[PDB]
């Protein structure tokens, strides 16, 4: 049993809800929240900008020190950092950004990072300002992630479309 409430069950392991991932993290304090990161961990906008704002910029401070030490992530890669006031840990995952011309096949590699964590609160990778089709992102998620993933979809319209169209 876990703390996640109000989710629709899509599969054995994948759950979805219309929710603001920031407000959901603040309520649940999950072990892992996933950030929709870029390779530079520059948390300017989208999910990353919202998560970072909710930490009062402490996520960005920690991320800048990580990059200074380790250099940029790979597209499809991840790192584990603090979850600050939102979660125990934040898994920063880099999905391909279609608005930069990155290979959408890298979306499966991105979701494979989730399999290193038994339970996660996450957004749909490469959705929103990363430019991918969220219906495709949900299909890759279901077909790739084997651990228990609770997906937060900010937009009610999109949430209803993802559910209605789910095979």
């Amino acid at each position: 049993v876990n703390s996640f409430s109000g989710y629709l069950k899509l599969t054995d392991n994948v759950y979805i809800k219309n929710a603001d991932i920031v407000e959901e993290a603040k309520k649940v304090k999950p072990t892992v929240v996933v950030n929709a990161a870029n390779v530079y961990l520059k948390h300017g906008g989208g999910v990353a900008g919202a998560l970072n704002k909710a930490t009062n910029n402490a996520m960005q401070v920690e991320s800048d020190d990580y990059i200074a030490t380790n250099g940029p992530l790979k597209v499809g890669g991840s790192c584990v950092l603090s979850g600050h006031n939102l979660a125990k840990h934040c898994l920063h995952v880099v999905g391909p950004n279609v608005n930069k011309g990155e290979d959408i096949q890298l979306l499966k590699s991105a979701y494979e990072n989730f399999n290193q964590h038994e339970v996660l609160l996450a957004p749909l990778l490469s959705a929103g300002i990363f430019g991918a089709d969220p219906i495709h992102s949900l299909r890759v998620c279901v077909d790739t992630v084997r651990t228990n993933v609770y997906l937060a979809v900010f937009d009610k319209n999109l949430y209803d479309k993802l559910v209605s169209s789910f095979l």
